[PDB]
């Protein structure tokens, strides 16, 4: 079930996305920022990029903990990954 993902920055906010190569449909982002409470959050579809999205604003100089569950079509978690 592969997928590429990523955090894009335009300003001081982090996109955190995550894109599908399989017959995905849903992906949720579950996520700390400075080791805070962890937000789960259904993603958005940005269609100019092909790519799942969620945007938090005034991140960019935060670090933030984060994982995906998405579906392949019965749901499947990647490993944890860092923002600086």
């Amino acid at each position: 079930a592969d997928f590429t993902q990523g955090a894009d920055v335009s300003g001081n906010n982090v996109t955190l996305w995550f894109k599908s190569s399989v017959n995905t449909t849903w992906v949720d982002v579950h996520y700390k920022v400075n080791s805070g409470v962890q937000q789960n959050v259904r993603m958005s579809f940005n269609a100019g990029a092909a790519r799942f999205e969620h945007t938090i604003l005034t991140a960019a100089q935060a670090e933030i903990e984060y994982f995906f569950t998405y579906n392949n079509g019965p749901a499947y978690d990647t490993t944890t990954f860092t923002y600086r």
